[PDB]
């Protein structure tokens, strides 16, 4: 598949602003979103922020602010929708899960063979990939350039690959947090990609997951 060099799907007009998830262990549910998000608006809907909220509340594979799988929130998309942000917004507490206007379904998910960048890569040319990474201190104290810090010991966050490029020879992948915009580089960082170890920088390459529509 014809792969292009660089990607940046926000300059496409795929991705809303940076969230804040909040104290709220709720990743699983951001980093699902944002692929549903992009998703929609790449395939010629309008680009409209949807409801964690929704997911946190509704999700009950999932543990609300407990930890939960993008993968959850994929299947439960599949059959029962999500709303909007504006209908259902976040609080960063799970309560009910409330009743909103359904803005759409999707109709399933894939993964990506395991620990292959290059397969990354060429989904990541095509839509928004939800990740699954090893954070640790060194990340969480990242503020600008291409990261190559040190890595936590246990995969324990989601995130989403909107891109990748290079600067300087030296190849990345443009990674969406949920931690507002003031972290990292207006909410994003830029993690070193195409690493000697297959699993990709702190785990981007182990376990990646996308929403498809029709």
């Amino acid at each position: 598949f014809p792969v292009p060099p660089s990607v940046d799907w926000r300059e496409k007009g795929a991705l809303v602003p940076i969230k804040n998830q909040g104290r709220c262990g709720s990743c699983w549910a951001f980093s699902a979103v944002a692929s549903v998000e992009a998703l929609n608006k790449i395939k010629g809907g309008e680009l409209i922020s949807l409801s964690e909220q929704m997911m946190v509340d509704c999700v009950n594979a999932s543990y609300g602010c407990k930890g939960g799988r993008q993968t959850d929130a994929f299947k439960y998309i599949k059959v029962h929708g999500i709303a909007s942000s504006k209908d259902y917004p976040y609080v960063g507490v799970q309560g009910p899960c409330q009743p909103k206007e359904i803005v759409l379904k999707i109709s399933g998910y894939r993964g990506i063979v395991r620990n292959n960048e290059k397969y990354l890569q060429i989904i990541a040319s095509q839509q928004v990939v939800s990740i699954s990474i090893k954070v640790g201190k060194d990340f969480q104290h990242y503020k600008s350039g291409i990261f190559n810090g040190t890595c936590g010991d246990k995969i324990n966050h989601g995130v989403n690959v909107v891109g990748y490029g290079s600067e300087n020879g030296i190849p990345y992948w443009i990674v969406r947090n949920s931690w507002g915009k003031g972290w990292g580089e207006q909410g994003y960082i830029r993690m070193r990609r195409n690493t000697s170890n297959p699993a990709g920088c702190c785990g981007v390459a182990i376990t990646p997951t996308f929403p498809v529509i029709d």
